[PDB]
């Protein structure tokens, strides 16, 4: 039997397993898939042989992501500046300026005011308390409604909404304003930081870090899907799909929130958590890598398109590139290449689409979603609780971070808390 | 005898006198100088024959200055756009961008944060209550100290301080932060609005409006300096320098605050007011018109010079212009033409200074100062009170406006209040 079983080998599970191991605990890591890294997933391009791409998480900022920065330094993992944007092709209307910050002077005063309002509202959020524990309900309303209250002129309005669509992976009428503001808060109470934290990337892919961490974890089982976690007895029994059971004093659930509903917990999880876990979060983010010809280097596009954003990803040749688009899978069907062409051409009418590459995270039974974003009304009811222990079962992951949810950094942060919890546990 | 004597024929006195007259009151306006208009003073250029310039107040914005806008509409007074700025020659360091808003991206996050802080602080101010009545003392500290707390990087820091020097007519160590914030508040809680309200000018000079208003005032005495105001009796006695006395039921003091200390009030003014009135406010603003050769049209300069700002005023010929510089008379001696040349050349090394034109408001016994700005510590002690009646003597003027102090608009606003007060008076 083990001191701890860690379920899921994303960055959260990987950190927990590693750190517990180095603390002298006897750990088993169970991973359901054929690979480690989870929603961090570097692989060969489907479109361009020999070219390595990120199909999930990719971007970081040392200043905002200190835990991640520490991991990089720890293993000597090379990073690079994200591609500088030098050509701006927005669709924000005729008054927009083609720069990274496209707001014209005529809108300045409006933006000044909105900046105050947004930051004032964001400053209502204490990152330690949970979004359900702070009388924040008035903010937990559809983003479009909140933004309507800001009364923004057209450039700023559409610029805000575009990036919010990108960042939350939800259309404006499904996103929670409270959550937008959570993201602002996470970035040291900065709206600009939400986009400025797309700062650096893994020179050799996220798998570089994944592999470094896993080398420190002595016992890992791949292709092992946990189906039950039972703490009715003295020792936790973890049952597995086509497998013998495993047993441990403590269990760390480091699988995506939207998958928890597939595990049988005994006894049942605390009742306040149940409804949200059943429903899942509302995240529908969709990251599409687009192989193109005829695009100059360094393009950024933001506007009112079905792709709110479309921007440079990498040089393929002197004529070819990858761009990246963000949209959401409720709004957009990436199997419709005609739709992709239209979406691209809206911004870049000279460019030819050669192919696309993405992973349907929401259809993947090991995930059932991309990165976290709550449905309106969810997280002002229950949030901190989702990430709190139920007896000997801890719950970690980017999904449940109070501090940096939806980022690699949140994965690391949550793991830390669980590790500490366990090391300081009396049982 | 009169219903009302108005003392001073600036815009405040002019409005009060006119409006009381039209209400059927019998009014006398006493003006100490040889002209009406006060710190609004259009005249022929000392440098360029035949060219009319503003030697005091000049700039307005209809949106921020509705009373003034109403006066303009009332008399069909033509206005024009202030000269558009199209060439930026700042001295804000090597990272600055040469545009109206010179802040580089590297400073954006700093400016975001400062915007919140500034507006948060400004929003502490209720414009109706007076600066002494709101527990605002913690803000009434030297501007340099306040700004040090914002921790701004060099471009934004110096840009802020430059415009603040311009606007307050005080160096950073003499200006009150609370007052900066008052100005922000007045402009509907906008920092950007403080400079954006330099929007339009009088096509034919401020004297256009001055003359329009005065045509409606039936009795005016020029060259009549009031030396005493005595309300010990049933009827107010107003004594005059070399003149018979005049008498009225009510008296409106519409002279500059820094001159009140020269009048004998009987009985003495309420004791809380006395110290500030004796000291005067700390305003040292200095507006210099600079006749130049070799300057292209549309220049704006902001930076760390002894002229914080230097900008286009008017075309004189194809080779010649007027620029305008703002500084303060404690820091700068405009009789030192060498100093002027150095100050200009710092920004504009190619330009030749031909001559200058200004009025020494602070040396003018009818004024003893330019526009209002408090010394640190003054207005958190006493402010609203300065503008309140003492028995039958009312106190008006731009200097004492709660709503738009230091602007023509404040002159008009204060007059309104006094007029209303008098019309609704029971006595
Ligand atoms: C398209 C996309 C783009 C992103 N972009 C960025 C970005 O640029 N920067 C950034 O910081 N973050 C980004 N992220 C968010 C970030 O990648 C994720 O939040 C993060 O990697 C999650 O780590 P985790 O350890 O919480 O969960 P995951 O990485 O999801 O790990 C969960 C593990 O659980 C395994 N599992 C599931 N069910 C079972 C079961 N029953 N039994 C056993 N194992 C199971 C899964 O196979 C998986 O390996 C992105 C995410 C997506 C999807
Ligand atoms: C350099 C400068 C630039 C400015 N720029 C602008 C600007 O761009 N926009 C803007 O809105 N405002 C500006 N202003 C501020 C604005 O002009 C003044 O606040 C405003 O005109 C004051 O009007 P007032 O009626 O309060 O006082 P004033 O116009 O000062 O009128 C006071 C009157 O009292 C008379 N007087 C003094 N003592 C006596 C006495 N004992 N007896 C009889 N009469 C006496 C004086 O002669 C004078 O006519 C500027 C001011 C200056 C000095
Ligand atoms: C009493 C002290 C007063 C201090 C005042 C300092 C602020 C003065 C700003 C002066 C002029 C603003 C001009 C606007 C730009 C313009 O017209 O010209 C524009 C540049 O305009 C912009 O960048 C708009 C974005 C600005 C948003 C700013 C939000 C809050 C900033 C608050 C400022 C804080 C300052 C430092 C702490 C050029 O192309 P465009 O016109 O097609 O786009
Ligand atoms: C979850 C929703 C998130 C929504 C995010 C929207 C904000 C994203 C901003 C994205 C990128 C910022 C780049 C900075 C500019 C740059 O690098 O390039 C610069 C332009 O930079 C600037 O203009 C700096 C002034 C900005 C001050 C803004 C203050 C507050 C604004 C808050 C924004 C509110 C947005 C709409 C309501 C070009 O020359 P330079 O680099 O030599 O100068
Ligand atoms: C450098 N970051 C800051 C904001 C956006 C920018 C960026 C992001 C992604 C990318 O590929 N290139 C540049
Ligand atoms: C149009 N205003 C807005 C801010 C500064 C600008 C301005 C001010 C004075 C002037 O002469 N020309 C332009
Ligand atoms: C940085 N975030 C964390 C979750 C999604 C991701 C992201 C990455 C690039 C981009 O343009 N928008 C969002
Ligand atoms: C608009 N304000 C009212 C008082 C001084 C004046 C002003 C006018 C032009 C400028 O650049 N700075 C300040």
């Amino acid at each position: 039997m083990y001191d701890a079983i860690v379920v899921g080998g994303g960055f959260s599970g990987l950190k927990a397993a590693r750190d517990l191991t180095n603390a002298g605990k006897k750990v088993l890591l169970l991973e359901g898939g054929e690979r480690l890294g989870g929603r961090a997933y570097s692989r060969e391009s489907r479109n361009v042989p020999g070219l390595r791409v990120e199909i999930g998480g990719a971007y970081l900022h040392r200043k905002h992501h200190p835990r991640l920065a520490a991991e990089l330094d720890r293993y000597g993992i090379p990073t690079a500046a994200a591609s500088e944007f030098t050509s701006f092709r927005h669709r924000l209307g005729p008054t927009a300026v083609d720069q990274a910050f496209p707001i014209p002077g005529s809108e300045a005063v409006a933006v000044e005011a909105a900046t105050y309002t947004l930051l004032r509202d964001a400053h209502r959020i204490d990152l330690e308390k949970g979004l359900e524990n702070q009388d924040l309900e008035d903010l937990d309303i559809p983003l479009n409604e909140y933004v309507d209250k800001l009364d923004l002129p057209p450039v700023s309005r559409q610029f805000l909404l575009a990036w919010a669509w990108n960042m939350l992976g939800q259309p404006a009428d499904q996103a929670s304003a409270l959550w937008m503001l959570q993201l602002v808060a996470a970035h040291h109470y900065s709206i600009l930081g939400v986009v400025l934290s797309l700062d650096e990337v893994f020179s050799n892919g996220s798998a570089d870090l994944v592999d470094a961490m896993s080398q420190e974890i002595p016992e890992i089982r791949l292709q092992t899907v946990v189906t039950g976690i039972d703490q009715s007895g003295d020792v936790v029994n973890v049952t597995v799909k086509d497998g013998h059971a495993f047993q441990a004093h403590s269990v760390i659930v480091a699988t995506p929130m939207n998958t928890w509903r597939r595990i049988v917990f005994t006894p049942a999880l605390p009742e306040r958590r149940r409804s949200v876990i059943e429903e899942g979060h509302g995240g529908q983010g969709l990251k599409i890598l687009i192989h193109v010809r005829g695009a100059e280097a360094g393009i950024e596009c933001v506007g009112d398109g079905i792709f709110p954003t479309l921007y440079d990803y990498c040089e393929v040749s002197e004529s070819e590139r990858l761009l990246v688009a963000f949209t959401d899978s409720g709004s957009f069907d990436p199997t419709d290449i005609g739709a992709v062409k239209d979406a691209v051409l809206y911004y870049l009418p000279e460019v030819e689409v050669l192919g696309i590459d993405y992973h349907d995270w929401i259809a993947d039974p090991l995930f059932e979603g991309p990165w976290v974003a709550p449905r309106v009304g969810q997280f002002s009811r229950v949030h901190k609780e989702l990430g709190e222990p139920a007896g000997r079962i801890h719950f970690v992951g980017s999904d449940v971070s109070l501090e940096f949810p939806g980022y690699i950094e949140g994965a690391l942060e949550t793991a830390e808390c669980a590790v500490n919890a366990i090391l300081h546990s009396h049982h």
